[PDB]
Formats: C-alpha cells, sequence, structure tokens
C-alpha cells in the first residue's frame, strides 16, 4: 500500500507542496463542475489497494468544497482504496460546535458524521475551533498545531522576543497563549470586554504579540490591538493558524496597528497578500507531509506537537 | 521488520540524539573489554528479523572501535538479523584511499573488504574524503553530506554571509567549495602551496569561509587562514565536516586567526571544546537519523543532500 | 612458464611494438564477429601453464573491446594458462569512477568486477584517471607512468624546457604537473574556472606546457591554451598520455594555437594524425614491454615510475 | 516493494508492450552514449526497495547493449532496490554454450558469470539456445517458452493444420519439434544432412512446418525448405522463436518458397519486415508481462509453460 | 621465490630470533601510527614473486597489533607476493570460537574471515585454544605444538620428572595434559570444580606439574596449585605455552606456590618477568622458524608435532 496524494479545488499550492515533500505527484483526479454546478468528480488512476489522502481545507466556497470532498472520498472508498484520509488544514463549519441556548444545528458534528459516513478511516486537520471536535468522530482524528512553526517565526522573526508579551485577544484562547509564553518564557496577558476592553498585564515599551486560531473579519483582533497601543505597547503582531480574512477584514487589518500579521498557509493567502501589505504567511506543509508520512508508516504523529520537521 | 539502533562505545552521544530522533531507545548490547584487551560484545536483546542499525564513527581509539562494529555486525547477523546497516559519520582508514607510488596498502578497500566480510548488508556515512570509496563496497553505500547544516549554519551565524568568499585550503577540495559557493551566491578562493601560498580571488574587506571535509592536524587550515589574514580579509572562519583534531591541533587553533572553528558531530567534541574556545559544534543527528528513517521505509536519500529535515 | 602476448582487435601495432620489444612473437588467436556481431574468439596455440599477457586498450568501439578482452581471458583462463595478465593501456570507463549526488552507475568499478571474473590474475594499465580504481579490484594492479617519457620529450624537444611553465588545466590535475615540475625544476601553474578562467602563476614570455592524462573532446586544454595566450605566453604546448580525440576535438585543435598537441600511443593516433597536424605521438611500448618483463621475472615494477628503459 | 519496469535502448516496442500489460509506465532511465562511446546511464527515479526488472534483448549490437544492461543493473543494484530481474528475452552469446575439442570460450558461462557480478538475483529469458545455461548461474532463470503462442498462431492461422507435419531442420531440435507434434495431434519429420539433406516421414500433399528456436543466416532453414518441397510438400512454414536475420538472411528468405516465416517479437522486427514480405510476428509480451507479474506476486511461473495468458 | 621474514610491532624479538635461525635479515617495513591513530604501513622493499611470511602475535594492544597484520597482509598481496603467510603465535580472540546459549559472535571465526579476505594464503600458529579454529579457514592452517619444547624443558629441568604427576588444572585440557603424561611415562591427574575443586590421582610425596595453553589472569592455576598443595604435592609447576598474564596474574603467582611458571615465547615476557621472578620462558623460535623453512620447501611439518629441531 503507497501514498497517494490527491487534491481538491480549494488549496491546491498546499496540496503540491505536501507531494514533493514527501517525494509525489500529485494523483490523477478531475475536479470540475457539470452545467447546473454539480460537483463532476473522476479518479484518473487506479486507488486499489492504496493509502490514500485527500487535501481540502475548509476556505473559499465551502459548501462546494466540502461537498467536493465528500464526493472524492465515496469515488476513492467504492474504487477499493485501502484506506481513505481527510486532510482538512481548517475544519469546515468548526465554530458551529455546538447550540447555547439556541435551536440551532450542531453543524461541525454533522459534517463529521458526513465525512463518516462518506467513507473516511482517519482525519488530519490543523488547530480545530475546539478540540472536542475530535470526539464528533469515531473514527481517529489527529489535530496538529501550528505552534512549533510560531515559536519558530517569532524567534527568528522579532528581534525583542525575549522580552515580549503573548495576548490573548479574549479568555477563551488563553490556554493557546499561555503555551507559546511557557516555550518562549514571557510574559503573557489577557485581554476581555466588559464596547470597552480591559487588560491584565503589563505590556509598555514590550512588544505585544496577539495569538489565535483563526481571523475571520478581524474585528476581535483590531480592538485588542487598539487597547494594546494604548496601553503602552511598542509593536503589536498578530499571529494566526487561519487566516479566513472575510467581509471588511482586509480594510480593517490595513487601517489598524499591527506590525505584521502571520497567518499559516492552512487557507490560500496569495489573494489577500494582494490587497494587504502586512500579511505574511508562515509554511505549514511541513507539518502537514510529515504527520501524513507518520501515519503511513505507523511512527508517532504526536512527535510533531513539539518538533519542528 | 523493526527498528534497532545499536551504539558502539565511539559516539554514544550522537547515536543516542539519532535514537531520540528516531523514537526509538538503544538497543541493549554490552560493549566492553576482556582482561586481556580483546573486544567482548554480548547483544541483550533478540534482533531476529529486525532492521539492525549500528552506529560507530572512526574516532578516538580508531582499530579498538573498528573491531567493535565489526565484531558487533558479525554479532547480530548470526543472530538472524534480516538486515544490518553499518552507520559510520567518520569512514575510518579513509585518507588511505590509493597507493600512488608507494609500497602502500589501500586501508580503505580493507576496511570495505572486512566490513563486507562481517556482514554488513549497507553502509551509511557522511563526506566520505573520496567518494571513490564507494566502489569500494559492492554493498550500497549511502554517503550523505553536511552541506545543506553548514549553509543553514552559515546564514545564521555569519551576518555578512552575502558578501563572504568561500575558500578551498588546496586544490583537492575546490569542487565542495564551489558547490557551497552556488548554494550561496557567493564569490569562491583557491588556495595553493607552490612554504607559500598563493590565493587567487578577492577577499579584501570580506568574510572568508575555509572549507573542508576534515581537520586532522590544522596545519592546512592554519595555513591558510594565515594567509587569509594576509590579502586583507575581515574574519576568517573554519567549516569542517569532520573535526578529528590529533596532535597539535587545538594549540594551532588556540594560536590561529580564526574567528571560529565549526565542525559537526560526527566525531565527539566535548573534551576539544574544553581546550578549544573557538570550537562549535553542528549537530548532523537529523541528517543520519532521517537517512536511517528513509532507508529503513523505502523513501529516497538523495532527497537529503539538498534538504535540512 | 613461458610469456605468451596476445593482441585484441583495439591496438595491434602496440600489441607487435611490445612483442619485438620482448623478442617474441604475438600468440595465434582469431578475433573476428559472427555474423549476429557477437565477438569470436580462437586460442590458435596452447596455453596450458603460460603467463599470458593480453593487450587491449579502451578505444575505440569501447564496449566491443572490452568484451573482446573478457572472452580472450576467459578463453585463456579455461585453457588453463597459469597466469593470465590484463594489459590494458587505456583504462575503459575509468572516468565513470564515482556516484556523486547522482544515481549513476560506478562503471568503472563494474568493469574491474568483470575483469576479475572473467579471471584476471594481474592488471597492468598506464596513469588510471583516477588511483583509487586500484582499489576497486582485489588482484593485483600495475599503474604505470607515462612521465619519464614525458620528461624525456619535453627535455629532447623544448629548447627552453629550463624557462618553462608547467599548466595544470584544472585544480584535479594539479599534483601531476607538480610532479614533472619538481623533475624539471621550473615554475607550475593552475587555471581553474570561475565562463571565464582564471590563472596562477607568471607565464609571460615563456614556455606553457600543459599537462593531462587524458584529451577526449579537448574544450579543456583549448579553452586552458586560449587563457595562457591571454596572459602572454611565447608558445603553449599540450602534452596528454591518452589521446581519445573524439567528437570535436580534432577542429578545435586545427583551430587552437597549440604548438603541438603530444600524447602516448596507449591509443591508436594514426587516423587522428592524418586530419591534424600537430599531434605527436611518444611511444611508450618500452615501458609496458619492461613492465610485462619484470611482472614475469619477479623484478621491481616501481622502477619504472623514475627510469625510462 | 513494487515493480518498476526499464527498458534498455535494444527493445523499446517490447518494453512499452510489457509495461502497458503490467499497467505501468516505464522507469525515467537515461540510456545514451557519451562522446567516446562509453555507455552514460542514469536512473532518473528512485528505485529504493523496489522490484526492479530491466528489457534488453540480446540483439542488434550485441556488445553495446549487453554492457548496457550490465551497467543499468549495477547502477539499480547500488541504488539500493530490493531486487534485480533481467528480462532477457534474446539471451547473448547463447550459441557458445560449450568450448568441444576447441581453445574457445564458454561466453554463455562468462555473460552468466558478469550478469551475476553486476547485481542481479533473477533472470527471465526465453527459449535458451541450451536449457543447460540454466545451470550457468547460481540465481534463480526462469527459461520461458514461445510455444503456448507459436500453437496458437498455428492453430488460428494454417487451415490445415491438422493435417500438417511439424519439421526438424536438424536432429538437434526434434525434442521441441515432438513437443508441438504432441500438442497437435500430427506427424513430426526430421530432416539432417549426410551438402544432401535426408528426410524421414511423409510431408507429400501436406503442409510442412519447420520449427526453431532461431534463424540467424536462414541456411539452415532454406535447405530444409528446398528439401521439403523437393518431397512434395503443398506449402511450407518457418516458425522460430528469435528472428535474428543477420547477414544473407533476408535475400535466402525472399528468394526460398516460405509461405511465412513467423518469428516472436523477442527481437525487433520493424527494418526486417520492411525488406522481406512473408515475415510476421507473433507478440510474446503477454508471456513475458505475465512471467514478471507472477514473479513478482509469487505466483506459478511454469502454469505459462502450457497456457496462454 | 624466496623467504622474506617481516615483523609486526607486537613481537619483534620472537621475529629477529625467526629471522637469525633462517639466516635472513628481517624485511624491510614501517608500520607506525599516523596523528589520528591509524594505523601506517609502508613496505621498504620489493615483495614481488616472493614468500612473505609476517609474524604478529595476538598480545598487547590486541586490535592494533591485529589490524597492523591485516593491513601488512594486504600490502604485500597488492605488492604482487606469491604468496603471503601470516605467522601468528598466539591466535586472537581464540577463546571466543563458539555462541554457547548467548547471543554473542564468533569472533574468532570474524577473525579468520578477515585474515581470508586480507589476502592471507596461509596461517602459522601455535597450540590454537580449540583446533576446531581451523575449521575457521577454508586455507591451510599449520597448528604448531609447544609440546616437544615443553618435554625438553621437563626432562632438563625437573629432575624428579619420572615420578611427576602431570596435572590438568580443568576437565578441558585433560587430552593435552594426558599426551604429556603419555610421552613421559608418567601419572596423570585430573582438577575440577564442583568454590571447592576436587582432584583424581596420587600426588603426595611427588612433583606436580599443571599443564595449559594459556594464562591470562591465573585464577584457574592459582587454584589448581593451591589444591595440589592441599593433596600433599612437594612441589607445584605450572607450564603453559602462552603467557597473556593480564590484569591480577602477577600479583596472584607471586602470592602462589610455584616453584616456576614456564611460558613459551609466543608472547613477549620481558615486562612481567621483571615483575615476577618466578616466569621462565622456553623459546620456540626453533619450531617457528623450521615451521616456516619447511612450508617453504615442502618439507613435511607433522614432523614437527614430535621433533625438536
Ligand atoms: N462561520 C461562522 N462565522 C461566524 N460566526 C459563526 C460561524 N459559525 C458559527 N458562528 C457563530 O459564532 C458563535 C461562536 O463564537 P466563538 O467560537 O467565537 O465563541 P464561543 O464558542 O461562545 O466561546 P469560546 O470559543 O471563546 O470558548 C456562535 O454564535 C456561532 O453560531
Ligand atoms: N590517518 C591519516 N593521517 C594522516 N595522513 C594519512 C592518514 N591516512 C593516510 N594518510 C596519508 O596522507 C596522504 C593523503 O593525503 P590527502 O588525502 O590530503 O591528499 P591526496 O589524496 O594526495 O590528494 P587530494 O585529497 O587533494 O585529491 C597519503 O600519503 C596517505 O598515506
Ligand atoms: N567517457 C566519458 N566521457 C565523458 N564524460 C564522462 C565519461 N565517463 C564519465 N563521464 C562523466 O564525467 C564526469 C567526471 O568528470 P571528471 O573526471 O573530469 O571530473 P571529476 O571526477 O568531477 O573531478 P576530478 O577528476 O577533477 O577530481 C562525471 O559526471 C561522469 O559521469
Ligand atoms: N553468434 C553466433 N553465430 C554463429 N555461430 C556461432 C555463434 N556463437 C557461436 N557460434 C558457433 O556455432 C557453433 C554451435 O552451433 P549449433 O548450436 O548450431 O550446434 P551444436 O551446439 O554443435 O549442436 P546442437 O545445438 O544441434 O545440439 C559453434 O561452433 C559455435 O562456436
Ligand atoms: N579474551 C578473553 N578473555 C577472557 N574470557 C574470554 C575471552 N574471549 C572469550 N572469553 C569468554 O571465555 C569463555 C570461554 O572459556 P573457556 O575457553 O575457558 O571454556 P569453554 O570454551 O567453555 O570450555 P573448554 O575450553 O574447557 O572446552 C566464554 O564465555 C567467552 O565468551
Ligand atoms: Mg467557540
Ligand atoms: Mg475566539
Ligand atoms: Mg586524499
Ligand atoms: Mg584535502
Ligand atoms: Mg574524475
Ligand atoms: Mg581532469
Ligand atoms: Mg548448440
Ligand atoms: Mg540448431
Ligand atoms: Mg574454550
Ligand atoms: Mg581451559
Amino acid at each position: 500500500p503507497n501514498i497517494k496524494i490527491f487534491s481538491g479545488s480549494s488549496h491546491q499550492d498546499l496540496s503540491q507542496k505536501i507531494a514533493d515533500r514527501l517525494g509525489l505527484e500529485l494523483g490523477k483526479v478531475v475536479t470540475k463542475k457539470f452545467s447546473n454546478q454539480e460537483t463532476c468528480v473522476e479518479i484518473g488512476e487506479s486507488v486499489r489497494g492504496e493509502d490514500v489522502y485527500i487535501v481540502q481545507s475548509g476556505c473559499g466556497e465551502i459548501n462546494d468544497n466540502l461537498m467536493e470532498l465528500l464526493i472524492m472520498i465515496n469515488a476513492c472508498k467504492i474504487a477499493s482504496a485501502s484506506r481513505v484520509t481527510a486532510v482538512i488544514p481548517c475544519f469546515p463549519y468548526a465554530r458551529q460546535d455546538k447550540k447555547d441556548k439556541s435551536r440551532a444545528p450542531i453543524s461541525a458534528k454533522l459534517v463529521a458524521n458526513m465525512l463518516s459516513v462518506a467513507g473516511a478511516d482517519h482525519i488530519i486537520t490543523m488547530d480545530l475551533h475546539a478540540s472536542q471536535i475530535q470526539g464528533f468522530f469515531d473514527i481517529p482524528v489527529d489535530n496538529l498545531y501550528a505552534e512549533p512553526a510560531v515559536l519558530k517565526w517569532i524567534r527568528e522573526n522579532i528581534s525583542e522576543w525575549r522580552n515580549c508579551t503573548i495576548v490573548s485577544p479574549d479568555a477563551g484562547g488563553a490556554k493557546r497563549v499561555t503555551s507559546i509564553a511557557d516555550r518562549l518564557n514571557v510574559d503573557f496577558a489577557l485581554i476581555h470586554k466588559e464596547d470597552r476592553m480591559v487588560l491584565v498585564g503589563d505590556v509598555k515599551d514590550r512588544v505585544a504579540i496577539l495569538v489565535d486560531d483563526m481571523a475571520d473579519t478581524c474585528g476581535t483582533i483590531c480592538h485588542a490591538a487598539d487597547k494594546l497601543l494604548s496601553a503602552g505597547a511598542t509593536r503589536v503582531y498578530a499571529i494566526l493558524t487561519h487566516g479566513i480574512f472575510s467581509g471588511p477584514a482586509i480594510s480593517r487589518i490595513n487601517n489598524a496597528c499591527f506590525e505584521a500579521v502571520v497567518v499559516t498557509n492552512t487557507i490560500p493567502q496569495e489573494d489577500k497578500m494582494k490587497h494587504c501589505s502586512k500579511i505574511q504567511v508562515i509554511d505549514i506543509s511541513m507539518i502537514l507531509a510529515e504527520a501524513i508520512r507518520r501515519t503511513h508508516n505507523g511512527e508517532s504523529v504526536s512527535y510533531l506537537f513539539s518538533h519542528v520537521p
């Protein structure tokens, strides 16, 4: 059983980077639309008895990409692939992980059920919005972390990183920032709203680094950055694993005081970089490629939680 | 068939680093000396049907270490190991690779024959003194290169690396330096002796980096560094993959003008670092571990010739 | 046990010269081709209990000549010759002596293995491309040197030889030229490429003598000669032990500034001399004959490294 | 371990047919000549841990093709292929399988030794001239038979095949023809020379089918066909597994009385078909492909001795 | 072909004694260490067509001496010596001649393989620990016996030798002592441990002579001597062919009751004699010289099993 990497249409550059790191060519697949806009998928090579990995992120036209992924999984499964793995760098509907006093769907659970019923045997993803989403599955889920790559970027790009403060934009992400603060041996601050925000932790004359899983409309991080500059910070960075940047995010970032907005490439960023000078991209294709290769060879994946490959 | 890593007594720190990078514990082996100083080897665990890797460098008490390696290979082979690989970071007797108008042995060929007859199926080594030594074997030999790690060190440690000159100490190593000069887009200079040395290539007001496979007595690199300072160089570095440092090497380096003497850890360096402040060590255990893991899994090893893992 | 000299079809003039110097007639052998172009060999006399020497150079139709040599060795060995020696003035595939970051064969090692398995007990050759090729064998290899004959030619043909400069075309051959420069007590210069070439050593108003093991396409020596004339040299000679002269070599030499291109007769040269006026031939049949006679009589062969017989 | 099929330059059409029947693409390899006509081989993809099959027949420029095959085997073996198999449809030097009161080489044994020393683990060939050549190896040799394909051709092309006579051109091939005569339930005749030939077996008013392993100069089969027409045969066919057709074979066949000269495609035939109308080709690529696939999967190869796949 | 005797650095006095008995001078060889402690060997005279004997015992720095011997053998073999013989008075790793329910090497077999692959044609040794080691070779091995010299010493040094008892220290050596007891016409006793030892055979008022192949730490012979004095012996001698005397052997012998500890000079003894008064040395250089001369002249070597020359 050999590795076969297939790309959905969502993030083809990431799939190519992963394939190069694995020393493989992308599997032959046609993924287009019929005239009535139904997804058309044709696997152009035999996957019989192979270990198939389908790379598709929850970005762009999310429902189209999700249906493409489900259809590709189904096609590979009924084509007698030995194992089918969904590599989903940004998990769609992850923020709908609970009801919370509302007659709302748990869309993340529905997506997990659909992936299971399509025939996925395994899920590889990066920085799930809530790690409880792992429990939405009955198949194994490897939730990778961008934190090693983030730490690497911080050390090689922020000269004052030993005196910086890692800041959570809200009370929800504090855990994450504390982890980073522990790995860098720096202070960590929290910010939460009472339209006013309150900040705990000295940030004067120090570089502040907001850290988060995602930036969708960037209202949260822009408000946090305004507060950090109010409290005497020297420069404010924002580091996010998922740069969705929908709606007014680009305009707000352009009008914000960030020195840089670093995001990983779990979502393609070329279009946003055109209209926003201060967006920078961390490659995480090495982490994804190593996770694929370790799941295939039966090596430890959790080794990657703390080690940059 | 699983990976089993065994350490000879020559370089136990390197073996441990490799084992950690592989996520494995070192195999149980007793390697001591009988009273009459014959090597005693006892494999403390079953290696039947396993892929065995024995790590032993040509350093320290070279003949003792070589005999230890041969005895361990023999013990694993008659213990029904599926495959036995010798991981020899610094190949012993590599400099005796030819006769050249002398009634001399070709000791490198003798060592290759002894390794083959002991039962080695495969050799992993780093920067063979002459790559023709690969032809001394009939079994496959993977000759790894420290060059990716050297390039990484140069970029992250020499601030002026874009304006530096890579210098060969002699005409023999020019190929190597040209390779490095190609990967950095810098000038390359040669130095050869006519007790006088002649240098080709502008080095004034520029950082010079001597590059070589090994430093035994360091007469070559010390003379080259003196010449480089004569020709107006600003600082002179020396980068070698094998830091043997025998005889008067430490005193000469201490009396030399080197800013630093960077060597890889194919040979243990802790004792030399005690008596020489300007020696610095590049870890190459990641390259060796990746080579072991790729030979085991049937992935491409030559991928490592240009990529730091 | 008497000497029997057999000629392959590659270089019959050299075999005849060697046989005359030994006071012997060439052994009766038929070496032709079957209709389907397979080599046909028939030993026309008994070689039982004899010391057999088969002369065949790696020239012309190289694979045909090599197969002829292997077949003749096999025929003599199963005909109960006491000892079989391959006299190979120019060793085929000598330039494929290593892999060097390529998925390439080590063809020189393969040729050595084939010669050993055909039944060769001993190899006599001249100026191996790399002396490490000696280690590719387990049988003894005598690598003779054309240097004594070259020194003789230089003294008797270049009137200004005491003020000449011996020049290496590249960094690889410097050793050789230094040896010659030591035996003549003259200056030695190096030339290496950075499409531009750099020359170290005064050559103005002095005769320059490029020295090398072989000239295949003569791009190297022609570029070196152009550079030497640029640097004010009076006349430029080229002396090579192996005159392969394949491809465009004859046209380039005809368009080059060489006063003469001296080569030994390890490879037949009559055809090339027809189309190139400035090619001159040094006879080395005396060295080969003396080496054969000394190996037969158990006298010192290395005596020939410095003495013209 | 996957199948990798590599083509030598001798018979690229056959290699492509085999690759298509296996559902594979031919492995990336460069096989050209250096300027001095030495074979140049570069394996363009990793073969590490793979089951490598190199297809090269003993045809055309036989010594060049044989050296190409040996060099490719060596390149794959030192590139750490798990297993290397030589697929040699027509075995070179097969007719030099003995000495027989001559001081001649046993060239077939030399070729076997060279293949073994190059690193071949297994040989697949078709209709060895003498099956004793199998004993020239110590590695397994699968000698396939064209007889099933020949029987198929006879039944579907000769309408009178139930009343035909299978004829041996000489006493040596009688076994073969008897085998065929047994599988068709027809008469079998022998022909041997006393310049006159004597024929045993009624052939009047019956179609005669000469059968043989090879046709080199076609003197044997042309003389046999003349004798068969003398003895009242209606039509004479010739069926050979190896159509070498060297020397005057094409002219003799054109002047002969054969209805057809059927040969297998162990040797490329397109050029000969241009100048000879009555040559016809049986495809045996299915037999070779099935043999490769069965050796790879550990299924029975001898199943193919009697079954067309 | 003449005799050439070369000395390794292990036992130069023995080599000189052998050379004098042969009427020869020791061959010119340089055997030193490079700076990094690799063995350096240079044969200072032509050995072409000669019968070369290299004398090196398994004593002192055993792995260094063994590597020296292998390198010297290789140098002589590629220097076209007609025959190379290793004269190894004490065979290294002889006690590691089996595994015996342990995952241990058979180091003696490895040493034999290394000697064969270095190019040894013949082995001369004295009192192999187990004569089965002869079967570890495919080349002839002459295992000489010190017994004639021991018998001579006993008769000329022990006045009561006709009434003495020859004693084995263990059950393993009984054969040897019985041989001696047969040649002297005396009683023979055995001793074996049950920390207690049991002795069979009357030894009261009689001189006892322990006999053995080697004394390494001398625990065995010291315990045996204590038991012999317990059983009423008058004086106790110990005679060993190999006096290794490593570890605490000298102190134990000094504290033991031995009248004398006689050893042969297969291992140099001058240093041990300085610190131990009761060590005495039998010269066996006459046996070794006669064995060399008889192998050279084709005379019977086994003649020496019973005759002092
Ligand atoms: N794609 C989406 N874009 C924007 N809002 C979304 C999206 N999907 C779900 N939501 C809504 O966003 C809210 C979830 O917000 P969020 O994850 O920031 O906070 P939380 O889950 O309440 O707390 P926390 O993550 O801090 O523990 C819900 O009201 C949910 O319906
Ligand atoms: N361990 C050793 N320490 C020192 N010198 C050694 C050692 N082993 C061999 N030598 C000697 O060193 C010489 C080889 O030197 P070196 O490798 O620097 O140059 P080279 O092979 O002549 O040329 P180059 O490597 O530049 O092509 C030989 O004379 C060899 O005998
Ligand atoms: N017959 C041949 N003709 C031309 N090129 C060849 C031939 N055989 C091998 N080569 C190629 O030529 C190259 C070897 O070149 P060359 O011997 O001039 O330099 P090198 O070995 O890199 O260095 P140097 O000899 O200076 O130490 C390799 O790429 C090899 O594949
Ligand atoms: N390529 C070749 N082309 C032509 N003749 C060859 C070739 N190779 C060898 N020969 C010669 O052909 C003869 C072998 O002929 P052939 O195989 O037809 O008959 P055989 O071996 O004597 O008997 P049979 O095969 O009938 O049992 C030998 O003299 C051999 O030297
Ligand atoms: N150089 C050495 N010094 C000490 N012990 C050694 C040495 N080499 C091997 N040994 C160990 O010594 C043991 C062999 O002991 P010894 O030869 O005295 O007895 P044996 O082979 O069991 O029996 P015996 O020789 O009486 O038939 C083994 O355990 C072996 O590993
Ligand atoms: Mg939430
Ligand atoms: Mg949040
Ligand atoms: Mg060297
Ligand atoms: Mg050097
Ligand atoms: Mg070269
Ligand atoms: Mg060159
Ligand atoms: Mg025949
Ligand atoms: Mg026939
Ligand atoms: Mg024992
Ligand atoms: Mg004992």
